[PDB]
């Protein structure tokens, strides 16, 4: 559901902003689903510890930024179509983002990404959960 994945695409914000010693009062979603993704995105970021740094410099968010341009942003993720490691890339890059805003003095904007994301989500890449055997195989895979 729509809402299963906006309060999965919070949870991960969250988790990932009080990991950082950052704020989160700015703002499936199975107790396991968000612990596999807590957990997948901190091994993601274990390899990958460059935070995107060119794909937000690409999105470069200030109030003033439309949900399409992020949507382009995000979708360099998925030039070669979806899967598990790409969609935990793409919370990791969420979380990424936030960090950015709240640095930059622009805590406002990590609801805003929580939006996006959510919209995102349900709209680009549910298909492809859905059709590979949703949550649940995320869940069976990783942790």
């Amino acid at each position: 559901m729509s809402q299963s994945n906006r309060e999965l695409v919070v949870d991960f914000l969250s988790y990932k902003l009080s990991q950082k010693g950052y704020s989160w009062s700015q703002f499936i979603p199975m107790a396991a689903v968000k612990q596999a993704l807590r957990e997948a995105g901190d091994e993601f970021e274990l390899r990958y510890r460059r935070a995107f740094s060119d794909l937000t410099s690409q999105l470069h968010i200030t109030p003033g930024t439309a949900y399409q341009s992020f949507e382009q942003v995000v979708n360099e993720l998925f030039r070669d179509g979806v899967n598990w490691g790409r969609i935990v890339a793409f919370f990791s890059f969420g979380g990424a983002l936030c960090v950015e805003s709240v640095d930059k003095e622009m805590q406002v904007l990590v609801s805003r990404i929580a939006a996006w994301m959510a919209t995102y989500l349900n709209d680009h890449l549910e298909p492809w959960i859905q059709e590979n055997g949703g949550w649940d195989t995320f869940v069976e895979l990783y942790g």
